[PDB]
């Protein structure tokens, strides 16, 4: 993902449309924030299981990608939780069980499909609802998550295509958003502009 | 997709597993080759429609990507048709879509490519192996490998939808491999040199 003159938003980007045949239940923004947290909690558990399986299967770099992406989902949960907490202090983040991890290639495909669903269906649906309800804070949070998900999808597909050609590149995760970069060739986050030196290496 | 020391095959690669919950109807290899052709004919019509829409929507580079990928599917059809014709000389290729916003078309493309690379082609490859049809295994493998490359290209384009550049998309002469830019020496799927590629 290229760095643009300004950070991408629904006001200056053209990949924020929701698939017409959406599989997402849309409620109030508060309900959507909770739904997103629930979904991301599941994603985190899935990627964590996928990472453990990848390591056992001999795919250390892919394991690191799953670990970096799980960490990215945790950042999303944090952003969403902060908003829910201000509106409903009694709200407690949910916990989920770990799902099964299968062959690494299929896990990468499962990951890619989930990321695509989140970036083109779920988050766009929630962003639209937040816009229609005037919840700018939610639009911001959902937008940041949405942008990282399509990057995650690309990273998973790249890893799938090069499943038998790994390298020593580290995956750098942004400190405040889910952006992940493979390798050292970048200066700042294309989603939030945080400098490279603030990223965490996986 | 990185160029390996060896040409990727179902024998030396580890991304040929098929999804457990398949949405593919599997029959004889002959029927599967025809099903693949029907699917690719649909894909070609789809990408051609997406390219047309992309140009009208102001995304010239993405339009070129859709055009290059449509050409890639045509190459797949050619490889599959050649085999079907041999197994049934008089076979006639079928004829066949709705286009939406550019970003959604890229996603629809990515989803179709993912289905073909992780569900359809792997299923057809295994059935061909079971029936001992080496030619079909080869054709399906070559196609399968290109589809995941197409998926990545579509997601990359989606992520940079508002940040296009002047890179050309180079399509391999005998397989569906597409490379963005001129930083490559040969096809990672069939090893054809860059000089034999067609730019889009
Ligand atoms: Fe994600
Ligand atoms: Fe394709
Ligand atoms: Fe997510
Ligand atoms: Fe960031
Ligand atoms: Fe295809
Ligand atoms: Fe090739």
């Amino acid at each position: 993902m290229k760095v643009r003159a300004q950070v991408p938003t629904v006001k200056n980007a053209t990949n924020f449309n929701m698939v017409a045949d959406s599989k997402t239940a849309v409620g109030s923004t508060l309900e959507n924030l909770k739904a997103a947290i629930a979904g991301e909690t599941g994603a985190h558990a899935k990627y964590t299981a996928f990472a453990k399986a990848a390591r056992e299967q001999g795919y250390e770099q892919i394991a690191r990608l799953f670990e970096a992406t799980a960490a990215a989902e945790l950042i999303h949960i944090g952003l969403e939780y902060a908003l829910v907490a201000e509106m409903e202090p009694g709200y407690e983040k949910p916990t989920v069980a770990a799902p099964s991890a299968y062959s690494c290639d299929l896990n990468l495909i499962s990951g890619a499909n989930g990321e695509i669903y989140e970036t083109s269906d779920m988050y766009p649906a929630f962003i639209r609802k937040a816009q229609e309800e005037g919840n700018s804070k939610a639009v911001h949070v959902f937008t940041r998550a949405k942008l990282a998900e399509s990057v995650h999808a690309e990273r998973y597909l790249a890893a799938y295509n090069d499943i038998d050609a790994p390298d020593d590149d580290k995956f750098h995760l942004c400190p405040i958003c889910g952006y992940i970069h493979k390798g050292e060739d970048f200066e700042k986050c294309p989603i939030c502009f945080r400098p490279k030196d603030t990223f965490t290496a996986y």
